[PDB]
C-alpha cells in the first residue's frame, strides 16, 4: 500500500513472548499457516484493507483459528463498516454535545497500565440518561463510541505500542459502579448491549483487562463464588471489585498514571473540566506520535 507499510513499521509489531499464544510474534506452526490462508481467501474476495498480521490474528483468535469462521466474521465486519460509515467516522461525526452531557455518563481515556495498555474509564454508576436524552440520543452515543474506537485503533494503540516497546492491541477498562440502582441499570441496558455487540463483533480481542469497581454486594458475591469455574484466561482478565479496589488497581496501573479519585496520583486541571473532557496519554506526546499524526479532539 506504501502508506500503510510506512505506518506499520513505525511502531513495534510483536507482543511480549509471555503473551497468549497466537498473538503477533508468538505463533505456533499452523497458526502461521492459518494466518496465510485466511489472508489469501480475503484477497481472493477482493479485500485490500486491514489485512495486517495483528488484525487477522485477532479475528482468528476470536474464532479459535477456525479459518472459515474467522473469514465470515471479517466479512461481516467490513459490511458493517460500509453500512455504518465507519471508515470515515473520524471526519463525519462531531460530538459537539460532549461538554454538555459528559457528566451524565463519564467516559474517558487516561494514560496507560503497566503492560502499556491505554486505560479507559467509565463511571456507569453515575449514568443519568433522563438528563442526557434532553440533549443527545442513544444513536449519537454509539456513534461517539465507535468514533473513540477508531481513534484508539488509528492513534492511541500505535502510540502506546511505541511508548511500551512492544505491540499493544488492547485496553484496560475500569468501570465504576458507584451509584447504580436496579432502575438506572435497566435504563442503561440497551446502550450497554449495543456497545458490547459492537465491541465483540467489530473489534474482537481488543479487551485486555476489565475491572468493575464499587460493585454492589450481590453482584460481587456472585463473581466470588463462580470464579473457580471460569477458564484461567478469563480469570486473569476480568476483576469484579467492591469498595476496596485501590490496591488491586495499583498492581495493574502505575500510581502516577491512575487518577487520584481512584487511589492514584495522576491529576488533571479541574478548571478546564479536566477529567471528563481530557484525553491524556502517550498519543498526546510527540515522541510517540508517528506518521499518522496526532489524534483529533
Ligand atoms: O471490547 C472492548 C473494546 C472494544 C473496542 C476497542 Br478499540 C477497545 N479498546 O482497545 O479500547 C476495547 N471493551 C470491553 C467492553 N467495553 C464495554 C462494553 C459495554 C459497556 C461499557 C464498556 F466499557 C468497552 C471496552
Amino acid at each position: 500500500t506504501q502508506q500503510e507499510k510506512e505506518f506499520l513499521e513505525s511502531y513495534p509489531q510483536n507482543c511480549p513472548p509471555d503473551a497468549l499464544p497466537g498473538t503477533p510474534g508468538n505463533l505456533d506452526s499452523a497458526q502461521e499457516k492459518a494466518l496465510a490462508e485466511l489472508r489469501k481467501l480475503l484477497e481472493d474476495a477482493g479485500f485490500i484493507e486491514r489485512l495486517d498480521d495483528s488484525t487477522l490474528l485477532r479475528f482468528l483468535r476470536a474464532r479459535k483459528f477456525d479459518v472459515q469462521l474467522a473469514k465470515e466474521m471479517f466479512e461481516n465486519c467490513e459490511k458493517w463498516r460500509k453500512d455504518y460509515g465507519t471508515d470515515t467516522i473520524l471526519q463525519d461525526f462531531h460530538y459537539d454535545e460532549k461538554p454538555l452531557i459528559a457528566k451524565f455518563y463519564p467516559q474517558y481515556y487516561h494514560k496507560t497500565d503497566k503492560d502499556g495498555r491505554p486505560v479507559y474509564f467509565e463511571e456507569l454508576g453515575a449514568v443519568n440518561l433522563h438528563e442526557m436524552n434532553k440533549v443527545t440520543s442513544e444513536e449519537r452515543m454509539l456513534k461517539n463510541l465507535v468514533w473513540e474506537y477508531e481513534s484508539v485503533v488509528q492513534y492511541r494503540l500505535p502510540a502506546c505500542s511505541r511508548a511500551a516497546g512492544h505491540l499493544v492491541e488492547t485496553s484496560c477498562t475500569i468501570m465504576d459502579l458507584k451509584g447504580i440502582s436496579i432502575s438506572s441499570a435497566y435504563s442503561v441496558m440497551s446502550y450497554v448491549r449495543e456497545a458490547s455487540y459492537i465491541s465483540q463483533n467489530y473489534y474482537p480481542e481488543r479487551m485486555g483487562k476489565f475491572y468493575i469497581i464499587n460493585a454492589p454486594f450481590g453482584f460481587s458475591t456472585a463473581f466470588r463464588l463462580f470464579k473457580p469455574f471460569l477458564d484461567p484466561v478469563t480469570v486473569s482478565k476480568i476483576f469484579i471489585l467492591g469498595s476496596s479496589y485501590q490496591k488491586e488497581l495499583l498492581k495493574q496501573i502505575p500510581a502516577e498514571n491512575l487518577p487520584v479519585k481512584f487511589g492514584g496520583k495522576s491529576e488533571v486541571d479541574e478548571s478546564k473540566g479536566g477529567l471528563y473532557l481530557s484525553d491524556i496519554g502517550p498519543w498526546r506526546d510527540p515522541k510517540y506520535i508517528g506518521p499518522e499524526g496526532e489524534a483529533p479532539e
